[PDB]
């Protein structure tokens, strides 16, 4: 009935990101990022690197904020409203390799070029690259 | 217990900004933005203009969006979470006066210059300028 605030994450690899297909009732088999919802009293920062952790394994660092989204579920199963938080993070161990370690709500995990990225993506992610939103491009 | 989301306005009037003292248990008698919940369903930029609208009769035009900042009030008698999303915005006359129309929620509304802002500003605001951030440019 309320709107809810998710955490999504960019780990940015040489040129690529982390991205997965959904198991979902939302946006099924579409490419996403790893994330998750909001726990009281975490940060954005704590929030970002336990999701990524339950998700994928892998120990991330340096989270930085990039921008907020606003994503309005209208044809869910049962209407739903996200506030999407984007994170930027990097590998602490850089030789790190990701594992599904929750294949209920992920197909896999992959590293995918910014310039090749997958279709097709969860559709708050394709309206964000849209936009010309680069990950990248914020030092 | 779950974070819930708000959205703050800086109407931007020049080269000051609107901010009255909060009544509330939250932050009493600091100076704060306009702001409210999120609504379900809503836009950032209508519940800026809504919830500034409820809260000083003003309207507002040109939003677009600022940044979002976490904030955790464990002190509070029921302890909060508030992720707060950001909106700059411009008065479509730049003459009309605030008004307070929610007196049990602030002390009433008032223009600031960026160069000599008021004190104690509610804590996460002066958390988030003492970060670098001007709503004027960024
Ligand atoms: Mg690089």
């Amino acid at each position: 009935a309320i709107p809810r605030v998710a955490v999504v994450v960019f780990i940015l690899n040489g040129n690529s990101i982390l991205l997965g297909r959904r198991r979902s009732s939302i946006g099924n088999s579409t490419f996403a990022l790893p994330g998750g919802h909001l726990e009281f009293g975490e940060s954005f920062e704590e929030c970002a690197a336990r999701e990524v952790m339950e998700e994928t394994g892998l120990k991330i660092e340096k989270m930085k904020l990039l921008t907020v989204t606003n994503n309005v579920f209208k044809e869910a199963p049962t209407p739903s409203h996200y506030v999407s938080v984007s994170i930027r993070a990097v590998l602490v161990d850089p030789s790190q390799e990701p594992k599904n370690m929750e294949p209920e709500k992920c197909e896999g995990w992959d590293w995918y070029d910014w310039e090749n990225l997958p279709k097709p993506l969860f559709w708050p992610l394709e309206k964000l690259f849209g936009s010309g939103f680069n990950p990248f491009t914020h030092g």
